[PDB]
């Protein structure tokens, strides 16, 4: 699979995505972590978010980052999140893709969601 792609969601990292027809608008060859951080507005914990990537991570560069590390967010997938300190809990070799897809929940049109990995994705 790659750009323009057709495909059906098969995670539910949020509400309205499982089972969703969607399609590709970006495909990454990448390091993509899961990450647990305290928002910087001061609201709940985020824990174990899926995903962020090698480039959404402050002065990552082409260095592969470990379980355990501290890191800043630069990414904005919700409120909170950007410039973020977050623990890193785990780094996995991967293609990750951002997607246009039609919330289940609402039938929202919902515009370059990132992230999902194609493991996360039924074509």
């Amino acid at each position: 699979m790659k750009v323009g792609s057709q495909v059906i969601i098969n995670t539910s990292h949020m509400k309205g995505m499982k089972g969703a027809e969607a399609t590709v608008t970006g495909a990454y060859d990448t390091t993509a972590y899961v990450v647990s951080y305290t928002p910087t507005n001061g609201g709940q914990r985020v824990d174990h978010h899926k995903w962020v990537i090698q480039e959404e991570i402050k002065d990552a560069g082409d260095k592969t980052l470990q379980p355990g590390d501290q890191v800043i967010l630069e990414a904005s997938h919700m409120k909170g999140m950007k410039g973020a300190t977050a623990e890193i809990d785990s780094a996995e070799k991967t293609t990750v893709y951002m997607v246009d897809y039609t919330s289940t929940t609402s039938g929202e049109k919902v515009k370059n969601h990132k992230w999902v990995t194609e493991d996360e994705l039924l074509e």
